[PDB]
Parts: C-alpha cells; structure tokens; sequence
C-alpha cells in the first residue's frame, strides 16, 4: 500500500507515488532520474498526439545536434546571458583536454539557426516548420524535483521561421492551444493560457505564451509549457535573411518562433490527480486502461477448470482490443490476487476488471473503478459498451474535479493585503499589475517576508505566472497597481510557483 | 544536379548525396552532423518496424539519464577501458567546475545496471527487458563520416537480464536476426551474420553476434548492428543478484545481453543503393513512396484545364492514400516540372507518376521507377494494382543486385598471399584463422602493405574447414573461417 499521505507531507508522498508506481528510479547525480516503462509510455502517449497535430501544420521531425560551439551559443546577447550559467560544458575527452569546450544545448535556437540560415536563399524557402524530440541539460540553480525540475529533461522543441510576422503570430497560439488540448484532454488538467511578464519572458524573445496549471496540494501553481515569439532577435543575429518579391533589394529578416513541451506534463498529472492510494491514470494517456485479474483460484478448483478461468479473462482481453481498449491481462501464476489488486491501484490503471469462478458461471464480472473506488457487477455481453462508458466518465470526472478545484483556487484582489492574505490560503491571484519587472521583484520580496503559513513551511514569495488571455475581471479605467506608484496595464496572475 | 560520382570520387559523391538529397546538414562541431527531416523519416520507419518487433518480445521503452558518474562508470574494468579515451567529461557548470566530473555515456551499461540490481531482489523480478531511443556520445579521433562514423548519432540500445543462460542465448540471436530483417526486409542490403574475434568482441562481455554489409563501392564492409551476450561479467560488479531458488544462501548472478542499432543504417543504404542520379530509396523506408506531378502546364492552359490537371493529381492521390501507399502531389506552383523530377528523383523517391492534359485526357498515365529509370505509360484502371507492383519490384530488384554484388565479392581464400590479392581487389575475403589476437594485428599491418581488420566469424560459412588445415601464418591450427577486410 500507500504509507504518506498527500495532505500531510507532500514530497515523501509525491517520492512514494513516483517509486512505488514504477515511475521513477533515483539515479546518482542530482537532478538526473531513471523514466521507467510506466511513466515513459504516457511521454510516448503524448507524444502520438502532439505529432499528429503539429504535422497537420506542416511541422516536420528531425534531429539537431546536441553540442554547440561557444561562438554559436554567444550569437544571441541576451539569451546566452541568462542560460550561461546553468550550461554544461564538455572540456575533455578521455585525458586528452579539448581545444575548445563544447556546450551541451539547453536549448536548440544557436544550434538550428545557423543551419536555418544556409537553407534560406529565397523566399520560396520559407516557411521552415522543424521540430524535434530530444533531451536538454539545465544546470539550474534550484531544488530538483522528478519531472517537475530535473537538470536533463526529454521535450519537444519547434522551431518555425516566417516571411512575415502575422504567420508566426499566428502559428504562436495555434500551439499553446495544442499544448492545452495536451493538459486539458490527455491528462485532464484544466490550464490558463496568458502571456508571460517581462521579467519571466524567454530571453531573446518579442513575447512569449504560456499554460499555468494548479497544483492545489501545495497551492504552487506551475508552468506548462510555453510558445514564444522570437519575432527577429535571432534572425539578425543568425543572418536568416532572404529578398522580398514586393521589396526590391533589401535584406529581409525571418521571424520566427520556438515552442517546447517536457516530460513535467507526467509529474504535474501524479501531483493533480494522485491520491492517499497511489497514482492516477487519466484513461486517455493510460498505458493499461483495463487490467483484467483472474480471482477466486484456490487449490481445489481442477486444472482443467483454472484453464477456463485464463481462458474467459483472455476472452475479455481479445474484446476489449477488438474495441480499442489498451488491456493487460495479468495471467501472472507467481503473485497474490490482493498483490495483483494493490500493484496496479498503485500504478493507476483506470479500471480493474475481477473474474472469478462463481461469476464466471453467472455470466457477469466485476468493474472497479479507480479514481472512486466503486466497485460495478456487469453483465458479461455488456463488457464492451460499459467499460468504454467508464473509461469516459473517469476521464470526465477527473477533468471536473480537477476544474473545481482550479476555480476555487483563483481569485481577484486589488490592493495588497488582500493579495497578501489569499495568496497565505494556498490560492493563485489575479491582481491589477502594471507590468515592471522592478515592481514584480518587489511583489516577490514582499510576499515572502509578509508570508504567515503552517509551521515548519518554508518562506517563499509570489512571482508572476502569466497575464491571462480572459481575465476573471476587467480593469477599471485609471485602477492602479496593487504598488499605487504606477498604473496598472493588466490583471496579471500571481501566485507561489515550482 | 549532382556532379561527382561513385565510380570516381566516392567521398565527394556520398557528401553530395546527402547533401542535396536533403538528408544531411554539416555543423561547426567536427563529427556532428543535421539529421535534416528526409534522413529521420527513415529513422523512424525503422524505429516503428524494430519498435514493433521487441514487444512481441516483452521489451518495454524506457529512458535512462544520459549523465553517468566516475564511480558507476569504472565498475566494469574490461568495459572502462575500451571505452576510456572516447568519453565526453562535463565538467563546468557554466564557469563553476563540479567537484567531481561526470561522462556522457557512450552507452548506458553503466547507467542501468546499477538500477537492476535494485530492481532484483527475488526470482520473480526476472527477466528484465528494457529499451530506449536516445542519442550517445563517442568522440572518435579518425576522421568522421556522415551517418557511418559520427562523434554523436542515435540509436536503440537493448538491456536484458535473465535467470538462466539459455534464455540469454535466445535472445541474442532473436535480436541478431531482427537486425538483419532490418537491413534485409526494409533497407534491401544483404548482411553476413557472424560473431566477433575476441580481439574484436564487446569489451566486458563474453561473445558478440554481429551483422557485416558490405560496400561495393569502397571494397569496404561495415557492421550493420551488434547483439552482445554479456553473461555474468556485469552482474558480477553491479551485483544483479537473487536467491537460489533450491540452495538457500547462495547467490545466483544474472545473465545479461545488449543490443544496438544506429544511425549509420541510413549510410549504409546510401552507399549500397544510391547511384549518379543522387539517393535511392526503398520503398518499404520510403517517407514518400510516389510524388505526383502535373506535367504540360503552359502559361496558354486554360484556366479551366489547368484546374482539372490539378483535380487528376489529387484524384490518384486519395485513390494511392487508399490502398496504403505513401504518396505526395508536388502541385507547388513556384516549381517548374523539370524541377520537381530531378528534386524527387535526388531524394529517392521510388516511382514518379507524371499526369499531362493530352494522358490526361487519354485516360492515362505515366511511371517512372527511380532505381532502372523505366518510363511506364499506365492506364487509369490499374493504378493501384500496377503501382503497388512496381513498388514491391524496386523492392526485390535493390536487394537482388545487392545480393549478386555481395556473392561475388564474398569469396574463400586459404593462404596469405592469395588473401592479399584478392584484398586489394575491392573484395572480402573468408580465410582459416587461429583467432589469435596476435594474429589479429598482424594480418591488419601486413595486408595494408589501412589494412584488413577482423569482421566476423560467418554462422553459415562459404567453405567447410577441412580438418588439419592451418592458419594463414602457418604457427597456429585455424579454428574457424573468418570474413576479413577493410572495414568502416
Ligand atoms: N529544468 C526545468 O525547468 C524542467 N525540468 C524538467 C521538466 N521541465 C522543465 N521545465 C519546464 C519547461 C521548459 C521549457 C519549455 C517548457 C517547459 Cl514546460
Ligand atoms: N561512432 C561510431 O562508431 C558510430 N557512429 C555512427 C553510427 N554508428 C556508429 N557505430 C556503429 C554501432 C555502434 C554500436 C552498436 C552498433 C553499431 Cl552498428
Ligand atoms: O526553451 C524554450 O523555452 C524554447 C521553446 C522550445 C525551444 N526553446
Ligand atoms: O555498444 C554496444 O555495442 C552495446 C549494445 C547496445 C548497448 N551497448
Ligand atoms: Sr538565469
Ligand atoms: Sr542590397
Ligand atoms: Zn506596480
Ligand atoms: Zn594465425
């Protein structure tokens, strides 16, 4: 069983469920850890999704190198500044000292950019829609965390260049909403898509989207993912350059756009969804939906009878892949039937489907919920239509619940101490923000040093999470910054953050 | 165009193949190179094959870190050391060096295993089969080649832990002929199964099944993939143990493979089926397996007829989508005909079907396979039923050829002097061999005077050994026929 309980202690429990799921192996360098087959099959479940919808955009898959030279990476002013210091570097192979370190790409803009530059002569090379799966390094100056904040982390990084801007503006929402669609109808996580801050907007970059999940067990909300717009920061920098037809003789620069999803999408789902009994698999990113065990087999019933037994569960298997239900069937001799109940609860399977002999001969099985528990005798010519049906409603509820709980969770305040007392309540907040970095540093300060949580939680202060794209209120004309130097541009959410 | 040739300059041909095949990307860091989208689609066209293959076999996918420490690394003393001096080390976080430094893996031995152990605790947690997709670092110090020889590339890499020997020894040969159904079936390249020398084998294991292509070309073979039989050597060190199930108290150490494939199969079949009109694809990996194009749009083509020529295009497009058949209309209107047949014809693409208003018309049209360059006019009924066969023609014709290439090119010698001669002549040679590592390096520096290096030892030689014959030096028995030969 389950031995933490999420309401209590949240890390222990969350380290329980990622290990005793079969998750996460710890790995010996900090902030490196082991996707088993469990978790990875959810990165692989997401990934056939957003594949399939990024190439009806006309995106295309490929694979960069992972090395970038120092020329490279400093090409872009702003953005090696703030990723130099979380860069690892290669200095040496074998005993033999490296001419020139090579870096380990945290990110793919200075290794792709030069290679989109010789590609593009003219006009009719653009647009250029690449993206790529592949793992990262961030040496970050943080607490790491499985799947939240790991130093390598496996994503997908899209990078798109366009003749003009309205095609990459446009290109920018089309994926946010993609991403959106991967939270809210994969793994069942209501989101808010906004624009970051100034402060927390991606360096090197004219403006930059993002999604902000709730995680209502901490009350941290956190980022997932982000669709900039690089606008022709790295185009002028990289010579992505080619001739308009219309503009005889000038140089003109491509804008472009990098977006990128990680494996965070697999922690974010166990912090949400995850209960006092383990993991929770959203049905839709399930790697087992339906676990078929065989029940009731004693030392009396013949060999011949315990045959029939495997024999109707392999029946129940073959009719639920004929439907499209992933199903495992667990035959496993070797283990307990209360092992069988407790190890895939443990994992999340949606639904448990138990048959045993007397229902065997009743023509009827049984169908145990996961998220609720509930416990369903059904008829067996019905299996295939009732099962689906639960597999959508535990989809639905979790999507519900999880929305629920995101609505009560964020709030509007307009001055201070009332952002102040809702963000101590374990809450998000919408407050009038006018939009300075000096004066979100200062929010940051004064939130942790006004903070007043339980006992024994550690200070930590707001920062900016996003400004919505619908807001919860709109500003009134002349409201001021919840500061009261400066006018207030936008309602920006704020809230404590992974 | 391309401009070089095989014949000539094969070096200059292959970079501009893949070069203008759109395959290929070079990049400032030497033996790194772009896997532009035509090169991946291939990739993954052997992924989703292979992919397919190791389930049925129980193996899952996973993803192990990419970073390993001193520690775990130095565990294994056979495998460290072969692996030494082309390990990557990080060593500085941005401008603060780490108190210890970490490698890149070069393969992921190291990395899983010390989770196994953990993983095994009783009998019931064997057999463990894990595999992942992930790229690996060796920083090579010979001169790189794209896709063959590359200080980064992608691959599978396998691990399998098992109670018993017999089992292991199932699976390395499973995988083996996997390897080959990869090469075979899907990239039409004939492949010698064998197994490598000890000079040769996987450092840290006990024998190493390997899959040898050759290069008809260059004269030179290259190892298509490996499946390796670890046995105890590594359970031995990372302590992947369990209990006895009859002996109470004594320990039973696991038996272990590993298997890999890479990158370098895009190479291979680059070199053994590309030809002077650019890359040739089979159409079994083809990302695109016909590309429509309209042809005898003139700038006085009605408006109309322009339009249903377009209309014809999409026609066989939903009709070749509906049988299965990987087809792209190329109806860009900034691309002349011309164009478009020596752009897909650089690719690879298998067949092209060409629509004009006058076959149009005709109720017809034309075929063009990439591989013989035969121009077949079709008519509209047997699209479907004839296009599907010329692809499956391609199919066998590639590894036909190839197959014919490589049995002349594969035969027997029995001395050192007739081995030599039949060296230089752009072939392979099976000779008798003792097996000596001492032999080993002294047949690679006498035929270089480069140099023939071990292969493999062939599961189905060409000649029975008969019995008393000796080696090529003449000190040693031989024990078996080996395939040698300069090698990628
Ligand atoms: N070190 C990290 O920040 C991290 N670690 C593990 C997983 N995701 C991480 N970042 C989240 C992220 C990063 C880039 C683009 C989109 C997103 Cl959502
Ligand atoms: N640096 C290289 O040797 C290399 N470079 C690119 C591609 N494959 C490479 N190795 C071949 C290889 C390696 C492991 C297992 C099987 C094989 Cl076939
Ligand atoms: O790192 C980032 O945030 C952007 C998005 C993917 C590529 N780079
Ligand atoms: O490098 C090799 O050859 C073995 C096989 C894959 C993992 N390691
Ligand atoms: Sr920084
Ligand atoms: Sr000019
Ligand atoms: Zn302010
Ligand atoms: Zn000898």
């Amino acid at each position: 069983g389950l031995e933490a309980k999420k309401e209590e202690n949240l890390a222990d429990w969350y380290s329980q469920v990622i290990t005793k799921s079969e998750m996460i192996e710890y790995h010996d360098i900090s902030g490196c850890y082991i996707l088993r087959p469990w978790a990875y099959a959810i990165w692989e479940a997401i990934k056939d999704f957003f594949d399939a919808e990024i190439k009806k955009l006309g995106v295309e898959n490929c694979y960069f190198p992972m090395f970038v030279s120092q020329s490279a990476l400093e090409k872009e002013k702003t953005h090696v500044a703030d990723f130099a210091p979380e860069v690892a570097w290669v200095t040496r192979s074998g005993k033999t000292e490296l001419a020139e370190p090579i870096a380990i790409r945290p990110t793919s803009e200075t290794v792709m950019y030069p290679a989109y530059a010789k590609w593009v002569q003219s006009h009719r090379d653009l647009p250029i829609k690449l993206n790529q799966w592949c793992n990262v390094v961030r040496w970050e100056f943080k607490h790491p965390q499985p799947f939240l904040r790991t130093r390598e982390f496996l994503w997908q990084e899209g990078h798109s260049a366009f003749a003009t801007m309205e095609e990459a503006a446009e290109e920018v929402l089309q994926i946010l909403d993609l991403y959106a669609q991967v939270y809210e109808e994969l793994l069942a996580i209501p989101v808010v898509k906004g624009r970051k801050t100034e402060k927390e907007k991606f360096a090197g970059g004219d403006y930059t989207t993002t999604i902000e999940a709730f995680i209502s067990a901490s009350g941290r909300a956190i980022q997932g993912g982000t669709s900039h717009h690089l606008g022709q920061n790295f185009s002028k920098m990289f010579e992505i350059v080619f001739e308009d037809p219309k503009i005889p003789g000038e140089k003109q620069f491509a804008y472009q756009n990098s977006w990128g999803l990680t494996t965070r999408t697999i922690g974010v789902m166990t912090m949400v969804h995850g209960d006092n009994m383990g993991l929770v698999l959203p049905p839709r990113v399930a790697c087992v939906q339906v676990v078929i065990i065989p029940c009731g087999i004693t030392n009396a019933l013949s060999e011949e009878d315990k045959e029939a037994l495997i024999a109707k569960c392999n029946d129940y298997r073959r009719r639920l892949l004929s439907v499209n239900i992933r199903v495992r069937a667990d035959l496993r001799d070797n283990y307990s039937p209360g092992w069988k109940f407790n190890h895939w609860e443990l994992k999340g399977v949606p639904i448990r489907l138990e048959v045993g002999p007397r229902d065997m001969k009743s023509c009827q099985f049984v169908a145990v919920r996961r998220d609720t528990g509930e416990k369903l005798t059904v008829a067996e010519n019905e299996a295939e239509t009732k099962l689906q049906a639960i597999l959508e409603d535990i989809q639905v509820t979790l999507f519900t619940r999880a929305s629920e709980d995101l609505k009560t969770h964020m709030v509007v305040a307009n001055t201070m101490e009332d952002f102040q007392k809702i963000l101590d309540s374990g809450k998000i907040v919408q407050i009038p923000f006018c939009g300075e970095i000096d004066c979100e540093d200062w929010i940051k300060k004064t939130t942790a040093r006004d903070q007043d949580l339980e006992p024994g939680a550690p200070s930590m202060g707001a920062k900016s999470l996003c400004i919505p794209f619908k807001p919860l209120c709109e500003l009134q004309p002349g409201a001021k910054c919840v500061c009261g130097k400066n006018p207030a541009k936008y309602y920006t959410l704020f809230g404590r953050s992974y």
